[PDB]
RNA sequence: UGAAGAGUUUGAUCAUGGCUCAGAUUGAACGCUGGCGGCAGGCCUAACACAUGCAAGUCGAACGGUCCGGAAGAAGCUUUCUU
């Protein structure tokens, strides 16, 4: 079934007025493996309670990628805040050749080759979001073809 | 078939910006730590000054002598001497 994969967690400190209260945040990713990928990013005191909530984020906000042969349909370079993701499919026997951030949602988005790269900001947390949002501008033949 | 950086300016944040960290290479070394074996390699600093040996000779089917070697003579032997 549903697959997850821990991105990174995060320790996170406020100055409260009275002392400092710690909250952890945690990435996670979820997904199938056959077109459907979920990003979660909740916080909590302990970090399996944040892990368990992120999943839980994550399996409620899912994208549908047009898979094409183990890869992507056409380029595309979305820009998140600072951040900047960009992507464009490979021929098979290449590899997810990507960072962490992109690539644990790629797998897990049953993408088995794609050539990708982060530009401007790397914050783990903005990537994935440029990473996912390109996801959603992904169409296929049958979808322009429609469309128009 | 080809592209994942990070740390440091704030009380906190973003932007700008410089510095900094692990990579490969160099006819080297010093500091402290030594067993062995293959292969490879050695003044990257004063073209600073240099002891000593060595770094080009070979031809007599070009021509007269000396040195080294062999053979044959005048002699009973030796000296000497000739071809």
């Amino acid at each position: 079934e549903l697959q997850e994969k821990l991105i990174a967690v995060n320790r996170v400190s406020k100055t409260v007025k009275g002392g400092r209260i710690f909250s952890f945040t945690a990435l996670t990713v979820v997904g199938d493996g056959n077109g459907r990928v979920g990003f979660g990013y909740g916080k909590a005191r302990e970090v399996p309670a944040a892990i368990q909530k992120a999943m839980e984020k994550a399996r409620r906000n899912m994208i549908n990628v047009a898979l094409n042969n183990g890869t992507l349909q056409h380029p595309v370079k979305g820009v998140h805040t600072g951040s900047r993701v960009f992507m464009q499919p490979a021929s098979e026997g290449t590899g997810i050749i990507a960072g962490g951030a992109m690539r644990a949602v790629l797998e897990v988005a049953g993408v088995h080759n794609v050539l990708a790269k982060a530009y401007g900001s790397t914050n783990p947390i903005n990537v994935v979001r440029a990473t996912i949002d390109g996801l959603e501008n992904m169409n296929s033949p049958e979808m322009v073809a429609a469309k128009r």
